[PDB]
RNA sequence: UUUUUUUUUUUUUUUUUUUUUUUUUUCUCCUCUUUUUUUUUUUU
Protein backbone atom coordinates (compact mmCIF):
# COMPACT_ATOMS: atom_id res chain seq x y z
CA UNK A 1 0.00 0.00 0.00
CA UNK A 2 0.49 3.65 0.46
CA UNK A 3 1.02 5.24 3.67
CA UNK A 4 0.29 9.00 4.87
CA UNK A 5 3.96 10.21 3.42
CA UNK A 6 3.59 8.39 -0.61
CA UNK A 7 5.71 5.76 0.14
CA UNK A 8 5.36 2.17 -0.62
CA UNK A 9 5.38 -0.19 2.02
CA UNK A 10 5.97 -4.10 1.35
CA UNK A 11 5.38 -7.24 2.91
CA UNK A 12 4.48 -10.67 2.45
CA UNK A 13 2.34 -12.82 4.82
CA UNK A 14 2.64 -16.65 4.85
CA UNK A 15 0.44 -18.56 7.45
CA UNK A 16 1.47 -19.00 10.78
CA UNK A 17 0.68 -23.09 11.17
CA UNK A 18 2.36 -23.85 14.67
CA UNK A 19 -0.55 -23.97 17.37
CA UNK A 20 -1.83 -27.29 15.71
CA UNK A 21 1.59 -29.13 15.99
CA UNK A 22 3.17 -28.94 19.53
CA UNK A 23 6.52 -30.39 20.20
CA UNK A 24 7.43 -34.00 20.90
CA UNK A 25 3.33 -34.28 19.63
CA UNK A 26 2.23 -37.40 17.43
CA UNK A 27 1.26 -34.91 14.57
CA UNK A 28 5.22 -33.67 15.24
CA UNK A 29 5.96 -37.31 14.81
CA UNK A 30 4.21 -37.73 12.16
CA UNK A 31 5.77 -34.56 10.22
CA UNK A 32 8.83 -35.70 11.28
CA UNK A 33 8.41 -38.60 9.26
CA UNK A 34 7.01 -37.83 6.04
CA UNK A 35 9.63 -35.08 5.38
CA UNK A 36 8.21 -34.34 1.72
CA UNK A 37 4.69 -33.67 0.62
CA UNK A 38 4.37 -36.16 -2.34
CA UNK A 39 2.55 -35.53 -5.66
CA UNK A 40 1.43 -37.64 -8.38
CA UNK A 41 -0.16 -35.93 -11.52
CA UNK A 42 -3.53 -36.89 -10.49
CA UNK A 43 -4.24 -35.91 -6.56
CA UNK A 44 -2.10 -34.53 -3.81
CA UNK A 45 -1.24 -35.89 -0.54
CA UNK A 46 -1.72 -33.85 2.46
CA UNK A 47 0.82 -33.90 5.27
CA UNK A 48 -2.13 -33.29 7.83
CA UNK A 49 -5.23 -34.76 8.12
CA UNK A 50 -7.35 -33.70 5.64
CA UNK A 51 -9.57 -31.33 6.99
CA UNK A 52 -7.48 -29.81 9.71
CA UNK A 53 -5.47 -27.68 6.95
CA UNK A 54 -8.26 -28.21 3.86
CA UNK A 55 -10.60 -26.27 5.62
CA UNK A 56 -9.08 -24.67 9.01
CA UNK A 57 -5.21 -23.68 7.06
CA UNK A 58 -6.36 -22.12 3.20
CA UNK A 59 -7.09 -18.81 2.75
CA UNK A 60 -10.44 -19.21 1.19
CA UNK A 61 -14.14 -16.88 1.87
CA UNK A 62 -13.11 -14.19 4.44
CA UNK A 63 -13.24 -15.95 7.18
CA UNK A 64 -10.20 -15.56 10.44
CA UNK A 65 -7.45 -16.84 9.76
CA UNK A 66 -3.85 -16.87 12.01
CA UNK A 67 -0.63 -15.67 9.97
CA UNK A 68 2.57 -14.20 10.17
CA UNK A 69 2.93 -11.22 8.28
CA UNK A 70 6.64 -9.88 7.32
CA UNK A 71 6.52 -6.02 6.95
C1' U B 1 -79.17 -144.42 25.57
C1' U B 2 -72.27 -141.42 24.90
C1' U B 3 -69.42 -140.63 31.56
C1' U B 4 -64.03 -139.12 34.04
C1' U B 5 -59.20 -136.50 33.75
C1' U B 6 -54.82 -134.23 31.45
C1' U B 7 -50.40 -127.15 36.27
C1' U B 8 -48.24 -122.10 33.91
C1' U B 9 -46.58 -115.86 30.62
C1' U B 10 -36.82 -116.25 33.25
C1' U B 11 -34.92 -115.59 38.56
C1' U B 12 -31.54 -110.96 39.60
C1' U B 13 -29.73 -105.68 40.43
C1' U B 14 -27.90 -100.52 45.72
C1' U B 15 -20.95 -100.65 39.16
C1' U B 16 -14.84 -97.83 40.17
C1' U B 17 -12.17 -95.04 36.23
C1' U B 18 -7.00 -89.44 37.69
C1' U B 19 -7.01 -86.41 29.48
C1' U B 20 -6.21 -82.03 25.40
C1' U B 21 -4.74 -78.24 18.62
C1' U B 22 -1.30 -80.82 15.33
C1' U B 23 0.98 -85.53 13.81
C1' U B 24 5.43 -87.26 8.34
C1' U B 25 9.96 -84.89 2.69
C1' U B 26 10.99 -83.40 -3.17
C1' C B 27 16.84 -80.90 -6.06
C1' U B 28 20.14 -77.25 -8.69
C1' C B 29 17.89 -72.88 -11.46
C1' C B 30 21.92 -67.04 -17.98
C1' U B 31 16.77 -60.85 -15.82
C1' C B 32 19.44 -58.39 -23.56
C1' U B 33 22.11 -52.97 -24.88
C1' U B 34 22.37 -44.09 -25.47
C1' U B 35 24.95 -43.25 -20.60
C1' U B 36 27.61 -40.79 -16.89
C1' U B 37 23.60 -41.68 -12.90
C1' U B 38 19.72 -36.30 -13.49
C1' U B 39 19.49 -32.75 -9.32
C1' U B 40 19.25 -24.83 -8.51
C1' U B 41 14.75 -22.34 -9.61
C1' U B 42 9.23 -20.82 -9.10
C1' U B 43 4.09 -21.37 -9.12
C1' U B 44 0.20 -27.09 -4.82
Amino acid sequence: RTLNNGNLELGVHIADVTHFVAPNSYIDIEARTRATTYYLADRRYDMLPSVLSADLCSLLGGVDRYAVSIM
